[PDB]
């Protein structure tokens, strides 16, 4: 019964996740000075072309958009990372306002919201075995703005109303996700962990330095979502973003001057 509620949100999340206070949990602040830029790090490659999407989910946390991930149709290469990584499924993390929501900040700075595209390392065969690995998973993080609408989000935002409450699910085939992408990849990176519980310490973190803009109307439908099944109270899903954690032991590596 973890959430994001005075009385079961991520302060407490430690209770049953003790990796919660571990050696690389994320999300961080992402200092821009500090960050060291690594000429070696390569382009990061988003291969979408032939992605399926096939359901979105509200699961009581965010809503999913699930992609099928049983052969490589949509994945991620290079950058920080070593071999393939194939989409499963993107949600997003928002706020109650529009300036907070992002999981991430960046010299402090929260963003209205931000997408998370998860990838698993095709060598561990499956996610489940992927989130037991260091290098199991790559998340691709790209922070929202509100100012102009993303007419690539519309879709999403529209049949939001159908999954209102926890555990429904629709049909959503034929998204492309690469309308959600700004126009430029330069990115930060730093290995971190699942930002929800289990929290594991799997996830290579990609996280543009480049925001994608929203409307107000289009994060307004965000919020209008539900935590709860149908049925039961209704408690809005805002806020469901985890703090900045300690960076620890770790350096954060940037892809651009
Ligand atoms: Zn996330």
């Amino acid at each position: 019964h973890w959430g994001y509620g005075k009385h079961n949100g991520p302060e407490h999340w430690h209770k049953d996740f003790p990796i919660a206070k571990g050696e690389r949990q994320s999300p961080v602040d992402i200092d821009t000075h500090t960050a060291k830029y690594d000429p070696s790090l390569k382009p990061l490659s988003v291969s979408y072309d032939q992605a399926t999407s096939l359901r979105i989910l509200n699961n009581g946390h965010a809503f999913n958009v699930e992609f099928d991930d049983s052969q490589d149709k949509a994945v991620l290469k290079g950058g920080p990372l070593d071999g393939t990584y194939r989409l499963i499924q993107f949600h997003f993390h928002w706020g109650s306002l529009d300036g907070q929501g992002s999981e991430h900040t960046v010299d402090k700075k929260k963003y209205a919201a931000e997408l998370h595209l998860v990838h698993w390392n095709t060598k561990y065969g499956d996610f489940g075995k992927a989130v037991q690995q260091p290098d199991g998973l790559a998340v691709l993080g790209i922070f929202l703005k509100v100012g102009s609408a993303k007419p690539g989000l519309q879709k999403v935002v529209d049949v939001l109303d159908s999954i209102k409450t926890k555990g429904k699910s629709a049909d959503f085939t034929n998204f492309d996700p690469r309308g959600l992408l700004p126009e430029s990849l330069d990115y930060w990176t730093y290995p971190g962990s699942l930002t929800t519980p289990p929290l594991l310490e799997c996830v290579t973190w990609i996280v543009l330095k480049e925001p994608i803009s929203v409307s107000s109307e289009q994060v307004l439908k965000f919020r209008k979502l539900n935590f709860n099944g149908e049925g039961e109270p209704e408690e809005l899903m805002v806020d469901n973003w985890r703090p900045a954690q300690p960076l620890k032991n770790r350096q954060i590596k940037a892809s651009f001057k």
